[PDB]
DNA sequence: CTTGACAAAAGTGTTAAATTGTGCTATACT
């Protein structure tokens, strides 16, 4: 469940709180709907009651889980295919699919080759929109902007953010 | 109208940088 003011995220939108529940006309019957609005984005979001747990509604993380990510950040890699394709693909799907632990275990591999050799064009914006809902997401747990937030990466990355 | 001495300009040769030309990937899709 999820009360009026708690804080959740919504792939992918990022993060953003709870206004209530309310009765949608869809189609036939009413059915209760949670709300889900994003100040930073001025849209608006509807998720059915029934299964929340099926459209990815997840809650942003407590600051208790901020150290472990960071340290499946800095080290945690993983393997991935070599033609741009699939491991492209595989990096965009984690990405819309908004989980923090693989977003951030994506990134540490995504760290390590891009001061190597270099990351191509498309790996590039596969990194980015990777750090920015990590950014973000601290910034709904620890709440402090993306200023703040973004300074936290600098310690478990041994380079700043943009 | 003539030398000798010189610096600037125009050559001549080898390189580092960049720019451009190519083959290719594999779920299935007719």
């Amino acid at each position: 469940e999820f009360r009026p003011g708690d804080k959740v995220v919504l792939p992918p939108y990022g993060v953003g709180v709870v206004a209530g529940i309310a009765q949608r006309s869809v189609s036939g019957v009413s059915r209760a709907y949670y709300q889900v609005d994003f100040p930073g984005s001025r849209s608006k979001a509807y998720v059915p009651v029934e299964a929340p747990h099926s459209v990815g509604l997840r809650k942003a993380l407590a600051p208790e889980e901020v150290p472990v990510i960071l340290d499946l950040l800095k080290n945690g890699r993983m393997p991935l295919p070599k033609q741009w394709a699939a491991r492209h693909r595989k990096t965009s799907e984690i990405l819309a699919d908004g989980n923090p632990y693989r977003i951030a275990q994506m990134a540490g591999q995504l760290r390590a080759w891009e001061v190597e050799r270099g990351l191509p064009d498309l790996d590039r914006q596969a990194l980015r929109r990777a750090i920015h809902l990590l950014a973000e997401e601290v910034a709904q747990s620890l709440e402090i902007t993306v200023q703040e937030a973004k300074r936290l990466f600098e310690e478990a990355w041994g380079e700043e953010l943009n």
